[PDB]
């Protein structure tokens, strides 16, 4: 599961919170930690270095190190990770969601903004959204090309600890109207 030091920090934050807005920050942080926890376990399965929100220009400079960083027309996107293999750039983003809604938003955006730099570099750029459903624990990957690259991708984890911390948060703030309708 998640780190013991990380778990206790959430538990301390929940026990000291008295205010809805602080409680919603803990809620958004639980989602971020849950996402990052998935990323690290996924990256282990894919045998790639764990990364998060890496600037696209740093990706171009890694795969094509002769490119002038001062004068390259690159998109201003920060994908979770990438894999450059057989002159194909796979742009990876981690998702933890019961819905594909957030996947379609990220795909449509990353696809549209990588067409030009793909033409410029003469490198095909494949957008790979890797989503785990946190209930079913099923792994859904859009990219056929990415799935043909790898053996069947298995990320055998659960989010029971995240569910538990969220449950404690709602024990304490479940009757706070300001918390229940808090966005942050
Ligand atoms: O890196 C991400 C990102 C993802 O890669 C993602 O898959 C889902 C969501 N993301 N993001 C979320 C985020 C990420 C993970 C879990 C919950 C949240 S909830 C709002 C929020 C994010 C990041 C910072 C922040 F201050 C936020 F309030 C932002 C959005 O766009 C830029 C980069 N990014
Ligand atoms: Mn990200
Ligand atoms: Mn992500
Ligand atoms: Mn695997």
């Amino acid at each position: 599961g998640m780190d013991y030091q990380e778990y206790q920090q959430f538990l301390a934050r929940i026990n000291t919170a008295r205010d809805a807005c602080v409680a919603k920050d803990i809620d958004v942080d639980l989602l971020m930690a849950r996402h990052d926890y998935f990323g690290r376990e996924l990256c282990k399965s894919l045998n790639i270095e764990y990364r998060n929100d890496v600037p696209f220009i740093d990706i171009i400079l890694d795969i094509r190190p002769e490119v002038d960083p001062l004068t390259i027309d690159a998109p201003h996107i920060t994908p979770d990770n990438y894999l450059y293999i057989n002159n194909v750039l796979y742009i990876i983003d981690y998702k933890v969601s019961v819905s594909n809604e957030s996947s379609v938003i990220t795909y449509d955006k990353y696809y549209e903004l990588t067409r030009d730099i793909s033409d410029r570099l003469s490198i095909p750029i494949e957008i790979v959204i890797i989503r785990i459903d946190p209930v079913s624990r099923d792994l859904h990957i859009n990219s056929d090309r990415f799935k043909e690259l790898y053996p069947t991708i298995v990320v055998d984890i659960n989010f029971n600890q995240f569910f538990d911390l969220k449950q404690l948060l709602y024990e304490k703030f479940g009757d706070d109207e300001e918390f229940l309708l808090k966005v942050a």
